[PDB]
């Protein structure tokens, strides 16, 4: 079933993605529910996205019949690979950035619950900042005056930094290409005891910094490797598979627009062999910094992305469902089925194993280019 | 003039770098003081490494004369690139990797700017703390060892405790991503802090060349440019400190392993520091490779594994020897960038890597990214 993991309306979207049929990468556009292999028009979704700023026609590409026609299948019923098409991730020369602490009323209040294992806090801090918590508007004057509060009440933290002040936390998620799309496996590292899916909404943007579309991601976790010390921030986040992207960007149109991602609401299911089941659900709407201004932030006069990039727009999703140990919160299983979903973009199917039983990252850069060469793309 | 800046048995080594002699980016080697265009034999230097093994003889390239006679200039000379060959960083689809906190003097200054919040104003006062408090205990044990571990207990009994002390004697090293692959600078460019960072510095450093299956290779000098300021408000700031436009430089060239170089050099080299303004502000300094807290292969077997490939191979950062405090413009307060700095880092078996400093946005852009790559190969009919 391939129309299971697609947007309720698919047929009237606009869809970018990347399929091997078989030579193959291949950048494809899905309009009207057909399948365009645009490979002649342009070698690489990074190149098709410079080559077609926002407001210009994109031609079509060879026509490849209906996508809901074509035998996709995901890891966990495929796993060697007998499928004659490959859905991949669709990236390929992007930079992975990922946004994080961008919901910051969540990450504010649950401080402030852990103080109070609550009332007084909330009273003094929101009159020193001069109105509601909820309102805060991190990189603002009031903001400066919380953070001056919160120093006065030892509840400041790094977090907390990041959280309300004028610079966002962003980081690189994984290096070019290795990112890992619908059905495929995502890698826990084996040394990780505490770690769990963050379900984010994922913009593309241009060489130009524009953003274009946006897709579903699963910004794989390790909570004990962050927690022992923040410079362990790399290493919670970028290893072998820890990166999902998908199924498609869905690209903005007449029918699909940034203010749609703006009130999305990003669904969580996590199910596991052993029969444990985790459902979350959370609104882009509480999103603390708009989307527009995240990218903003990582793209300007102080740092370009020629090829484009992604961006992981950071979660409110906390994991703290016990799954075996009282009181430690939820941890990956080998097995673990997470599916990340929202109505206009369809769903994101992982399988979670360890890093080192996933298949290593060997297709990069030259890999591509040798072959797009090879087939005379370029 | 193109000497100044080479190993002081440059003509004895074997130099691997990346040259643009008017056609676009050019895989080189120097040997016998000699340039050889390897483009016809390798079209990237990461695609080269990963077609010869370590102490696989490379074959010959295209001769392209002695590299003296190269018209190569830097920026503070040619502000407009009117020379009509560029020497380029020595990297291009390598990852540009770096680890931290492996010499104590940086693990000190990163405590100090942590409890200052990222106040320049405020590190006097912690520095003079600290210092004595902690002086001596950070090279007592070896980083991941069960003294570590009870040095560490140690500390938090004292209340000394941070998380770059986890990273500095932990079992993990601090790795993280410096910057996009084909953003670094290299010898005789521009480097970029950030124009709202005021508590900034470069960073000398030596960075590994390792190739597709891990492999050590060789190595150059380099400086990561560091915004004290943005890492010490927020450790999550980290890559905010590190990665932004040119702030990251490799160079000149990565010397190979070979007879006359091998890695137990990178392990006792001396490295030298000099800092030149334009208000006549001069920093000298010099450290050494020997005190580095983990071992180079130990930081790549970090870096590359099990858990994490690199199919273009990578470079990687050592971390830094040096963390400038001397006082530029007010007494207690340290040192800060301004425009127009040129900062020397330089040992004997690899060269000089010299920059000149300016803000990230008027720093050129960076335009030259993996499709401008391929593009530029393909015209050339070197794909
Ligand atoms: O290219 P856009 O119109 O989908 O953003
Ligand atoms: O808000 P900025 O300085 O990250 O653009
Ligand atoms: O922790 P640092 O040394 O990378 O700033
Ligand atoms: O990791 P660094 O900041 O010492 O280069
Ligand atoms: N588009
Ligand atoms: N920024
Ligand atoms: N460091």
């Amino acid at each position: 079933g391939v129309s299971e993991f697609l947007p309720e309306d698919w047929k009237a979207a606009t869809l970018l993605g990347r399929i091997d049929f078989g030579e193959g990468p291949t950048p494809v556009l899905v309009r009207g529910g057909r399948v365009e292999d645009v490979s002649k028009i342009a070698p690489t979704v990074a190149d098709l996205m410079n080559a077609f700023q926002p407001g210009a026609v994109i031609p079509r590409g060879e026509d490849k019949g209906p996508l809901e026609a074509l035998d996709i299948r995901p890891v966990w019923e495929d796993p060697d690979g007998a499928a004659p098409v490959k859905l991949l991730a669709p990236v390929d020369l992007q930079c992975l950035k990922a946004a994080g602490v961008t919901f910051a009323v969540s990450t504010l209040e649950r401080v402030i619950e852990e103080r109070a294992r609550a009332l007084k806090i909330r009273t003094l801090l929101a009159e020193r900042m001069g109105g509601d918590l909820k309102s805060v508007e991190p990189g603002s004057q009031g903001a400066q005056r919380l953070k001056d509060a919160l120093i006065a009440d030892g509840l400041w933290s790094q977090y907390l930094e990041v959280a309300i002040g004028p610079d966002a936390e962003i980081f690189t998620k994984g290096p070019t290409l290795s990112s890992m799309g619908w059905g495929d496996q995502v890698g826990v590292r084996y040394d990780s005891h505490w770690n769990n899916p963050e379900p984010e909404v994922v913009l593309l943007c241009d060489g130009s910094g524009l953003i274009r579309g946006a897709a579903l991601g699963n910004d794989v976790n390790l909570r004990d490797f962050e927690g022992r010390s923040a410079l362990l921030l790399s290493k919670a986040k970028d290893n072998n598979a820890s990166c999902a992207i998908g199924p498609f960007f869905r690209l903005f149109d007449e029918t699909f627009g940034l203010d749609d991602v703006r009130s999305a609401e990003v669904e969580l299911k996590i199910t596991g062999r052993d029969n444990f089941v985790l459902d979350g659900k959370s609104n882009m709407s509480l999103i603390s910094r708009d989307p527009a201004v995240l990218a903003g932030q990582a793209y300007g006069k102080q740092h370009q992305y020629p090829d484009g990039f992604a961006l992981f727009l950071g979660t409110m999703f906390a994991p703290i469902q016990d799954r075996d140990t009282p009181g430690q919160g939820f941890t990956h299983k080998v097995g673990d089925r997470v599916r990340v979903s929202t109505p206009k973009l369809g769903v994101l199917e992982n399988e979670v194993t360890t890093c080192d039983k996933a298949k290593p990252w060997t297709f990069g850069i030259s890999a591509l280019i040798r072959n797009l060469a090879g087939r005379g793309l370029l």
